[PDB]
């Protein structure tokens, strides 16, 4: 369908052309329409986060302390984005919370949550309102890696009235419980935890002590969540804020103990030979450490960030108005993108247009804070006033974000749909290439 | 501490002085703090749906098909309030709704969803999906009562990749399950259950035919929902709305056989004839059911449809102002012992607080909970904000809502300075709970 | 012919004072004297901003 | 740092470009980021009032009767600008203003 498909007419803006006079708002123009051969369903919105990860979800959660906590950063995760945890907290405080996504979806769980026999049932109902985890072993010495005694689960402990009774009262003990032995493959493990319609399968060595544990949820989380954004251990991706000051130093190490995947840093201006410093920094102390730059607005601003090693960019805002994201995203992003390095759009998104707009002229992936703030995963409280259910500064509920991300992930093929092309690494090809076209609005234009 | 909460000075207007005169709004007037000796969740909300039927708490769903079908009814059963299925629908479909509810919630489990070995996994799926149940029984030939083979729980087919494969290669045989022989207490049956660490009891004859079943689920809902509003046989209760026709008279038949507890008859105006004649045809022909008639906003009204047998009264549908209409229709039927339920005007929770101080045993939501997760109609996305579809925006679970007005009333009641509504009632008209009506002036701040 | 009252212009000057230093910092010169050649030099760049852009 | 502050790439329009065209708002333009190796508080703000007198602080009060009078005067000149006394009131009020400051 090539035929069809290339323009050779060509009416329209190219987008070197459209912003090479004022900076621009997403408004400002729209982009033409193409040629369609394709349902809307096998449009592919991948984008690359950073030099080596590819969002099946091209889309990442703001580090704000309103946003993106160790549940929104999970759900991003799952659904093939990412999220980065935000900052405003304590070392301690951050670590927790990355361990806490990464550790969420496993393969073999390494140190499985244990406890001892003395300890009450009350105790396991603490742990599945704050970890949301149970088949809870009961270990000898409650050491994660000690001789396997029992285990507890849900139907365990529902009815019991007394929570002091021991949990050695209730567990079901070693000898009725159906174990495997280790070294065993993960692919039969699971395929044995299946066929034994039970929750969870210890592996045991040979003086039945515990290796690691395998959770039937993490056989359905890898069902009803296939684009789930893994790392090499199928544990989910997981980013983290923070600042270029020398402090935050002994703040990176930690995260990095704690697992991330990928390094934000934040500043409003990040053109500055502290960010510099910092990257060369963390590049030579942690290589596998992958570094997002930023924020920066201007080719000028972003060959610095680059030269001093980043493997992503920051664009936008987060005095001060500034520089028209559009105008922006384009600039920089085509800058970067010679330079191998890709760019995350973040400020300016107000809604799905704006977004497809955003990845169209040159992002990768898009930094969402305000659309997704009020979602269930968000942090906060719950309440009502006037009717109407809020989040704290307060903002209307708007439900899981799960439901939200999908919503924007179905709108994102409509729009690549009517583009004409089959993927959004298509389409910013295309855009430079002068295929995808574009139309400046006049004032008048847009009042309609 | 009775002298120190009985009035003498009584600085304040009564009730009875204060809709004496022009028709008031709830806006019109303020309830004056009382004398206060006690925790606020300590406070008992409960009212009179019916003459026969005490809600926990004193909150209705809208029969409008806006706010409540099945999910809805059972949501407020749960917390101790009621539903009423709404009659813009099939007869077919209004009773299938009712089933619904009724049959949620169970001690034992009559009439099991049972499926034939031949069936294959996809049906167990779509079951699971649809109805919400699971542990579904294999008999002899799918039926209810026959011969039990196995059982399927989620953990049975969760892995299974062929969706049509017969349940047979993936059901928990009848050689390996636990089940009890009739007859059998449930108190004892629910004891073995919760020791056999399994989601479902099966209860068989001597042949191993399926009499009846147990699922643990029903026993968490008892613990987690401990107001859930029951009938004598432990499931949950269910109004249903009709109108006064005679073509209506059919559906009348297939609610009660569905098992409704409470008819709610839907009428712009209730003082027809033709209500007053279906109220008593109602009660020749269904003796059990309770009725609620109206809509009412007079005494006079309210008299001719208490006549001919209403167990209760909706108030309210422009109109007379509802603040009065409460007091005016409510005092009189409280004389004859009928309670009303206050239908209009609810904007919040300080009007519903109101429209139960001045005589309301129980209020109706609407507008109120419209838009939660278990109202009827599916959610969609616009200009940043969730709503359902008229349109109106997401306001979560009405399980957390519901919560929230109650601990308001609980709180409005403290201020008042009764333990009780029965008691705030009671002592409005005895002039011991008093008003003060508020200028327009005094109104704005 | 009337105005609000706002404290010493003494704590409103050092206000202006602290806003032009982050500013000039923004802008990446330890001086205005420095902004104003490198402004005529072209080292230091605008941009004009469409009326949408200025909403928002 | 001069290869790190000084551009190249130069993205951005020129100040000679900017206003080279409709009559500007302080509004219709934004000034772009450049590079920063410095705190703020070390930023010198002075600018010449005049070819033989610099204003540490590069602020002037108008002369308007209803700003500048004898305190607003000190009040400037303390912090590192200067004040223009304003010109509606006599010869004698005006001079009385200045040996004031
Ligand atoms: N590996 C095992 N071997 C034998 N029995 C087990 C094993 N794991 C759990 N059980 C038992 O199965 C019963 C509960 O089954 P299951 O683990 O499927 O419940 P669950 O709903 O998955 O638990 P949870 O919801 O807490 O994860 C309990 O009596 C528990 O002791
Ligand atoms: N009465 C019973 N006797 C023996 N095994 C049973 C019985 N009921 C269920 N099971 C088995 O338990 C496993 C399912 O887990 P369980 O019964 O603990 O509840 P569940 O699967 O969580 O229930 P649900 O299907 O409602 O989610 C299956 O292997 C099933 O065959
Ligand atoms: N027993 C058990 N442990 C889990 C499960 N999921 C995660 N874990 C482990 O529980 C620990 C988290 O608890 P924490 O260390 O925060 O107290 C981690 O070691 C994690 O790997 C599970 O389903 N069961
Ligand atoms: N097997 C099974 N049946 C149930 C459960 N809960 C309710 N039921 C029964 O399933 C049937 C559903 O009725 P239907 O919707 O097929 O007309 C009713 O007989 C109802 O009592 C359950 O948890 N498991």
């Amino acid at each position: 369908n090539t035929n069809l498909r290339t323009k050779t007419l060509r009416d329209g803006t190219t987008a070197e052309e459209l912003f090479s006079q004022d900076g621009l708002s997403f408004n400002d123009f729209i982009i033409l329409p193409g040629f369609i051969d394709f349902d809307s369903s096998k449009v592919n919105v991948s984008g690359q986060f950073t030099k080596n990860i590819l969002l099946h979800l091209p889309l990442v959660s703001s580090p704000m302390d309103t946003v993106t906590e160790s549940s929104m950063a999970r759900a991003m995760a799952l659904m093939g984005g990412i999220g980065v945890i935000h900052n405003n907290c304590t070392v301690e405080q951050q670590a927790r919370m990355v361990r806490s996504v990464k550790l969420y979806r496993n393969g073999f769980i390494m140190k499985p949550k244990s406890v001892s026999p003395d300890v009450p049932v009350s105790t396991i109902r603490n742990i599945k309102s704050e970890k949301g985890i149970s088949g809870i072993l009961v270990t000898e010495g409650g050491k994660y890696d000690g001789k396997l005694l029992g285990i507890v689960c849900t139907k365990d402990i529902d009815f019991v009235k007394d929570a002091s009774a021991p949990v050695s009262q209730y567990m079901t003990r070693r000898e009725n419980m159906t174990v495997e032995r280790y070294p065993i493959k993960l692919e039969e493990a699971m395929d044995v935890l299946n066929r034994s319609r039970h929750g969870y399968l210890p592996v045991l060595n040979d003086k039945d002590e515990v290796v690691c544990l395998c959770s039937r949820r993490d056989a359905v989380r890898a069902r009803d969540y296939p684009n789930s954004s893994l790392d090499r251990n199928g544990h989910l991706l997981c980013a983290a804020a923070t600042s270029t000051r020398e402090a935050d130093k002994g703040r990176v190490a930690a995260l990095s103990e704690a697992g991330i995947d990928v390094l934000v840093l934040d500043s409003s201006q990040g053109n500055t030979i502290y960010q510099v410093s910092f990257i060369r920094w963390v590049k030579k102390t942690y290589p596998h450490l992958e570094v997002v730059a930023g924020n920066v607005v201007t080719q000028d601003q972003a060959k610095n960030l680059i030269d001093a090693g980043a493997d992503s960019l920051r664009i936008g805002m987060g005095l001060a108005c500034g520089r028209p994201q559009a105008t922006a995203i384009y600039k920089v992003a085509r800058y970067a993108a010679s330079r191998g390095v890709p760019c995350v759009a973040d400020g300016g998104l107000r809604n799905v247009g704006d977004v497809c707009k955003a990845l169209a002229v040159g992002a990768n992936v898009a930094m969402l804070g305000s659309m997704i703030a009020g979602t269930s995963e968000t942090p906060g409280e719950y309440f009502f006033k006037d009717g109407m259910r809020l989040k704290g500064g307060a903002v209307l509920d708007k439900g899981s974000v799960l439901k939200l991300l999908a919503y924007i992930h179905k709108g994102l093929q409509q729009s690549a749909q009517d583009i004409g092309e089959v993927s959004f690494d298509a389409i910013r090809e295309k855009v430079y290439e002068g295929q995808v076209l574009f139309n400046r609005r006049t004032l008048t234009a847009q009042s309609e």
